[PDB]
């Protein structure tokens, strides 16, 4: 039923197909939320990579927040204008940026924990915590498989 | 671990973000498939939903390929063009257009489930038949529960 070669597939059974349902669903309630407080989910991602990682290359930031380096080198500087991040070339190679987040955007993070806390109170209704972690490890284990290709 | 508003937050116990890394390796690599054979993402859903559902309105379609009606509504008439797809105004409404695959785009739809069979034998590589069945219904209740926001 979830193999798309079979003459059974059915997409209500293809975890892919609810994968991006939920990508969808997920990613304009956020938007939504986050544009209350000037921020969007790059931007969302980007300040939990830097809050998680501290100094943190583009590089770096392009692969957590999946984007394109040209994507994420205009969001950072686009921050950096807003004062929530600084940025300086690092020592090792004058080519690669180094971001860090700043006390303004350590503001952001908790003005963007506050506005989503409800959201996140929604998702996982009706799964305990064991499921939420079992959800966690399965979808780890399909990107796995999906590096060797 | 989970819940970003805690400051036990890890971006790798978090659902979403293993969610995202998966909707994206996985894009990347079905267009790379896909292009070999003329085809890309948005086609191949679009494709999969006339198969399943018949003759569609391009808001049915828009729906279930999560895209915008005029994302869809030029994917479907470049569709056309190349003999995928017919289109007709739908007697109860001009205004709604009505798309449904030809034998044609049946072909194609040979093709997209030979290009990627080994894609989808690797996905769930390590998991069972029951752990699949478990996710793709742990992804629908996520997906119902961001519905009530
Ligand atoms: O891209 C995918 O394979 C997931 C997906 C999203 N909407 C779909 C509709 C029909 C079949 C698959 C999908
Ligand atoms: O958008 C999301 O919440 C998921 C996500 C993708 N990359 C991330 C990096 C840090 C925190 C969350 C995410």
């Amino acid at each position: 039923h979830h193999d798309p070669a079979s003459d059974e597939f059915r997409k209500e059974d293809f975890p892919f197909y609810w994968l991006a349902r939920v990508h969808g669903r997920y990613t304009q309630n956020m938007e939504r939320l986050l544009k209350k407080i000037d921020l969007d989910v790059p931007r969302w991602r980007v300040l939990w990579i830097l809050n998680e990682n501290g100094e943190s290359s583009i590089s770096e930031i392009s692969t957590h927040a999946i984007a394109k380096l040209s994507t994420i080198t205009k969001i950072v500087y686009r921050m950096k204008e807003d004062g929530l991040v600084d940025t300086a070339p690092s020592p090792e190679d004058g080519r690669v940026t180094q971001v860090r987040i700043t006390e303004v955007g350590l503001q952001n993070i908790e003005r963007m924990q506050e506005v989503t806390r409800e959201l996140f109170q929604r998702s996982f209704k009706g799964l305990t915590e064991a499921q939420v972690q079992r959800l966690n490890r399965m979808l780890e284990v399909v990107f796995h498989n999906l590096e060797t290709l």
